[PDB]
């Protein structure tokens, strides 16, 4: 393949970084090396996270054309329209982002702390709609859209979670790329790979950036969609259109997509008591946090394989931390007591 | 003056980065050239920042010694503590935290959300309130082994060591870059990490050239012990000179109206900031400091020319604490 | 029957009252009349409510003995835990509140606000979490003697009595009015609200007239505390009669999804209640018993030219835990 | 005086109730008898409290004008928008009603929980600004077709805000009849003043009216003081009191007010607790809790005549604790 074909933007700091969750790797019988990849410390724009580097790939196109405002959607916490707003403001760009409340949840401070106060200090028009206002059914997107030309802006959309673009899945397509050029130096290979999924372009990405060395099947996708089915077509559907992009010489087999759908209840956004106990457990045995939504039900997938033996002892799993950890901050009544 | 004797544990990446900060620069004329020096990047531990860098050189005494416990202090909204956590955490230790309203407001999340509600996550006992004391003796009563870790890591003997090191860092990426930097500007309240600053850039002439920026509201106190410690750490690196008060420079204007309080101006930096660089800051401590810059920019403080290194110290999560402030940006 | 040999401790304003809702009437169609009875404006102490006329009858019996601290259960958001801190209180005693979380329900001020926020302004000793042993053997302990209240006052020997009062209290206004009401409508958790106003209507051949309506969730268990205590309350009073499963109407349909969790239909009643009538109405009780009278009114299923009397209960209070919820209305 | 001339439009569920404070009359010495009349407990409109004795005499002219919306104003925890919106909700009229930041108090749920949550849930356009709206408010009403009533802060400044309280003072002389003895005194939170200007008038009917002891909460003292005058001398004009209100009959305590309005000291705090806790009656850290404060510092200091039997009269004001959570977290 070649990935070096597309234009890279850099929002990031460079590589990200591994980290050996020993202390987790031993509390869980030491037969299973734990690792950590930092995506959640990439940047300097907003704490970053997967979306960031997803976004590396766009903002170039973004530029080529005249835009002069991002425009993106996403849930009350979305980590996706905050790292949008960041990198907006750093571009020197306007940023217009659609929104509701996407959970079954109604915390008092849900709408003002997080992922959406960063946006709105960031400088975004946060366009925060009432329940029952249902933006995808209303095509409110395409209005936002819109409003912008009307206004005499150029417009670039971003889709939710930058997933279902064309260019949405090259950013985890290099990701593969970093992973290969580290283990490079580690003398050995990881033989598993966790990742959270929802939208599906990180996952993706990493699917075609991985089959070329023939470890697609290595990468175990954890939904935390709640939504399995959709979000296994989404992965599989947006890899091999990626795979298409780079020039991957290999059909993508429904084979090659591995999403656990054990972790993911009761819904998006909401968190099981198996969430917090994986929660509470890395972060008091690494000082790592992940959150209730996204890395801490990938976190309690991974725990819940390694003690289940379902890694062969023996087994190196490189676990992807894509960031969220802000939307802790709806959830406080949750961890009062910790 | 010799910083390598003393051992420094890993709790961060390496050195934080640097980067300019040109569109902001442009906004305010760019007769000024801005960069910010990214602590608030430092580590993967809840965040890390400016105390992280002051804990590499405490911890390994607390190794030395067979502490089995992490003991600190702070306000509520402590970003201190809530590295201590973090580390403790990291290290395999117990973490005991004395916490207590140390500024006069009260949201009603205050003691719910940002740093302290990851302390908690993090598995510190944290304590709602001399409550210090009767910390410290709590564990040995339980029997276990404390390591005492005053406010803000800045009372300690060790406690300058962190930042003396910034400063060395600073040397070798300004040659990588091919210049050096005219000023640094800084956020100080308890004080090591300024005093650390003082006497690393002593060692080139340029501790006059560290701009303190007060978010105390107590600045005779602040500058007094950023001081105090300047002096005892360039004792305990073999520093060649006797820090002098002339090279402490601690500026008064943006630390109103209290610790713990942002001012409008505070506000309007923070939001200048976040809207041109995509950086935020705090209204505790860091956007005091970005708002002092940005006015010594716009007063022509800076002579024209001057290259400023603005060290972002951290403190980003306790914005949490303060959202009906920002419910509209 | 004999109530009249119970005593009576003062602790409302009197005979609570009924005001007509003309308003939601004719707003359904015109087609039956409903009324409100207002439980929840019946006192000075913290709002009062239903939980209060049942404290009349048992505060005596904590007095006869030599009771000097009232010690209660509840979830977070009670309404009985509160008015039991207020009625303490008020008695010169004091008060200690078993709070659990008895709801599925997270919301970042749900332990400080409402309720639970009047409780421990009261003075009251609010713990969080056998918990209920453990608190009365703590007062015994610590000197004091306790008198036990069971959750919602409900499953206790005297715990009837407040609500058969209210039947007839009823009956002496239904007089006054020159009318009888054809039915009432009630929302029933714990059970001795409507076990009262069982028994009490048994009396004049009404009780299949007490329309209960479940926000439990758990309408087996609930269905069977109310015929019970309405069986254990008709002892007491020496109703000539046994309480038969035909005498408890219990209506399902409106508990969901959970117990303190409201559901848009649950959220549609509060709403149109309040914009019609200027009567509010929380999302775990009556919003629930409000939204199964309107909803019985919409289909028809009360005969044309009834008298419905709507008994609120109490619980607005509660709606500051739901915040969120209702931010645009 | 003719209080009768002037139409009542019934909010309330009829005269408030006066109840003795004998264990904080005790706590306190047992010199001074302590009482309060349950101005909170008169309605069963959302809460009530003292602005809806107000309302009693405003809605009959907006009734007789064709007025089909209630329009007021307050800041964002205000009683006043709150018992404007539960009695046009009652009244089957709409309700718009502009909020403002008149705090200095930036509470994470400050905008969504007691008061103004409950307007939300009634139905009326609350309007908020981001950190003329009163203008903007009126005529929006008459573009849409309707007619606003306009009632302005605290229904104190209109030309009937004031005889709400007038027949608090009518009802306070009847219910002294079934008592056998006459108060000596009353204590009421004054902001907007329209509550103790009633109060001035009823009672000058039988020279009581410096007996009225008003209790600043707005922490500004001579311009709450100066309206309270104003709105008393119209008053008394509108109802033929038969005697003058002289500056010494507007009795205004400024040392309980800190240290701004909608903020409580700590002296607000000890007494909302110990209010509670003696009698289990609640009182708010904005207005109640400020004019509590003041009563009990008053008899502390010998202040009141032994034996005096001092009336409290509780305006409301509760549902605002909600936006105070962090200082009661603990009690
Ligand atoms: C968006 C997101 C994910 C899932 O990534 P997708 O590409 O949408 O599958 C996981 N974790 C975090 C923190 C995210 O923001
Ligand atoms: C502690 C802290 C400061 C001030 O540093 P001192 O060494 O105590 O003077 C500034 N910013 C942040 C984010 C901090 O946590
Ligand atoms: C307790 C309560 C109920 C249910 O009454 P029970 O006697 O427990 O069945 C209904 N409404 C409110 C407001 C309550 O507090
Ligand atoms: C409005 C109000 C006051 C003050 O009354 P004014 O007539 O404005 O002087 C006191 N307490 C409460 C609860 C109020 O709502």
């Amino acid at each position: 393949m070649n990935l070096q074909r597309f234009p890279r933007y850099p929002l990031t700091f460079g590589p990200t970084p591994i980290q050996p969750l020993a202390r987790l790797s031993k509390h869980l019988g030491g037969k299973v090396h734990l690792y950590a990849k930092r995506e959640d410390c990439n940047s300097g724009l907003a704490f970053g996270g997967n979306k960031t580097r997803k976004l590396e790939y766009l903002i170039p196109e973004a530029l080529a054309q005249g835009c002069d405002t991002l425009v993106s959607i996403g849930g009350i916490q979305s980590n996706q329209t905050r790292q949008v707003a960041a990198v907006a403001a750093h571009l020197g760009m306007k940023c217009v982002l659609v929104q509701e409340n996407w959970v079954n949840y109604s915390d008092a401070v849900y709408d003002r702390v997080g992922n959406i106060q960063m946006s709105r200090i960031l400088g975004a028009d946060v366009r925060l709609v009432p329940d029952g206002f249902d933006i995808g059914f209303r095509r409110s997107w395409e209005d936002a859209l819109e409003s912008v030309r009307a206004a005499g802006g150029k417009p670039y959309a971003i889709p939710a979670g930058c997933s279902d673009h064309p260019l949405g899945g090259l950013g985890f397509v290099g990701f593969a790329e970093e992973v290969r050029a580290q283990e490079a130096e580690l003398g050995f290979k990881f033989d598993y790979v966790v990742v959270c999924s929802v939208t599906g372009s990180t996952q993706a990405g990493m699917v075609v950036g991985f089959a070329a060395d023939g470890r697609a099947d290595r990468v175990i996708g954890v939904d935390a969609s709640a939504k399995p089915a959709q979000t296994r077509e989404q992965i599989t559907r947006i890899a091999r259109q990626t795979a298409e992009k780079v020039g991957l010489e290999r059909d993508i087999m429904r084979a090659d997509v591995v999403l656990d759908e054990r972790f993911a209840g009761p819904e998006y956004g909401l968190p099981n008591e198996g969430t917090l106990e994986a929660i509470r457990l890395c972060a008091r045995t690494e000082g790592m946090l992940t959150d209730p939504v996204y890395e801490g039900k990938s976190m309690h997938g991974m725990i819940e394989m390694v003690r289940n033996g379902e890694f062969p002892e023996g087994s190196r799993v490189l676990y992807a931390h894509l960031g969220g950890v802000p939307a802790l901050n709806g959830y406080s009544f949750i961890f009062r007591d910790g």
